[PDB]
């Protein structure tokens, strides 16, 4: 198993689906260009990869979950487009490239966020988004459950709640944990859970995957804080060494949540967890 | 015969109960919940939920089957207002005599409140427990998927948002004016009746007739608004049907839209279709 090759092939496939989801030749042009600019501006596609890998680990075909992989990346992008607004965060650049509101203006950026959010649901709900070999009997209820999970992870019980609390703005540990679980972990949770649902996973499998996702979700942000402090965060509260220990515990917990799966089949998730833990950027 | 004012009153009451119940009163992210509740429960005549419930009724379903979607469309409607009122967009400080969401809660909270309402509409329509126990367990999932797709479609770059983007781009030709109105007004009306009909177990033929009904009354609404403005910010404000057509041709067009709306419903039980017929009349002959 070659993880870099895996990440490359999944990111390539996901970018293809994303590019195909938005026409570059229809009005209004500014909207479609803003959407494609925001969505096709590269990215490691970690959330779509989690989705496909969770579909695979429960015994599904990855193509069954491709619309959802695309959807969670649309949702992630939307969250970036809105977080970057001058009223919030106020970022002119992302990586080395100017943000959506810089290129297209704030009105177009707000609207681009809304259209991406809408598109995620539209794309996941079209039966023609899925391959012809889906289970015709079971698939509709799976789609409903997945839509419910994505929506639940985005709103006042997930992403937006975290954004709101982070906006209110030293922060106690419980509140920091809240913000990270909602602003970061919720959408990872949705990625793997939706993947497992569409793959036909059992409730038992889905709940193990959910616990895995919550651990790597927190881990993602703890490692983010650690890297940012080396270049309110967990090291500001607990110190760098306790932060590293906590990260270690989260990684170990996540890997342990998969002990019920065939470890060959769970290799992508195991490797994804490693990847999340050991980033250096 | 039929008392439209009473009908609107009972449906608005029922919808308001569902909406109030959709968002917790004291759940931990309080500012957000309060803001959502403020935006969503600040009155309104609830025409879109009523369209949804009436469409479920006319195809032979129970109105309760469509209540979650009714709630959902009002959330989407609210979301659009919340985002439209923003200073970078329409810059409105008041909406129907009440301070807008961003005035009371600030711009960040208004943007996020919009986002949260949009997601709540889908969350709410997808929960199996949102629906009454007597739904068809075999067919209901595929209907919910289809309705969710229609709802999403009416929001994004093929509907509401496309219309707002175009309306912002700033005299306008008739094609662009109708484009703007079809996307900013008709799309969500169409989604309301289409979703209602889907969840009600309506046929493809019934669904498409209701869709055309909604397109016609959506256009009719904006045409009548322009006429009333003559008898009594954006591209659709500056450019009007009477400026393009003259007042008399505008009135003729309104009459044609009304007759079309009424004809789209000719295949339904006219008693069950009463709320829709009377709604079309209300839209055509109102004076404000």
């Amino acid at each position: 198993f070659d993880f870099n090759a895996y990440m490359g092939e999944k990111a390539a496939a996901v970018n293809r689906a994303l590019d195909a989801s938005i026409p570059a030749d229809e009005p209004p042009a500014a909207l479609h260009e803003a959407m494609r600019y925001a969505l096709l501006a590269g990215g490691k596609r970690v959330r779509p990869a989690l989705c496909l890998a969770a579909c695979a680990v429960v015994g599904g075909r990855e193509a069954w979950a491709m619309p959802a992989a695309a959807a969670v990346e649309m949702v992630h992008t939307m969250s970036l487009v809105h977080d970057d607004l001058p009223c919030m965060d106020d970022d002119d650049l992302r990586r080395g490239k100017p943000t959506c509101h810089v290129v297209y203006g704030e009105p177009i950026a707000v609207l681009t966020g809304d259209a991406l959010l809408s598109l995620s649901f539209h794309h996941m709900a079209r039966f023609d988004s899925y391959p012809p070999d889906i289970d015709a009997d079971k698939h509709p209820a799976r789609v409903v459950r997945a839509i419910g999970e994505l929506a639940r992870c985005i709103g006042s019980e997930g992403l937006v709640a975290g954004q709101v609390v982070d906006l209110e703005m030293t922060v106690p540990l419980e509140r920091l944990e809240y913000i990270h679980l909602h602003k970061t972990a919720a959408l990872l949770e949705a990625s793997v859970v939706i993947g497992a649902i569409l793959g036909g996973g059992s409730d038992e499998q889905i709940e193990s995957l959910r616990m895995y996702a919550r651990s790597i979700g927190l881990l993602f942000q703890v490692v983010d804080d650690i890297l940012d402090v080396t270049k309110t965060t967990y090291p500001k509260l607990l110190g760098l060494e306790k932060s590293r220990e906590f990260a270690e515990k989260l990684l170990s917990d996540a890997r342990e949540q998969l002990s019920g799966f065939d470890q060959e089949t769970a290799a992508p998730l195991l490797h994804l967890a490693n990847y999340i833990a050991y980033r250096q950027n």
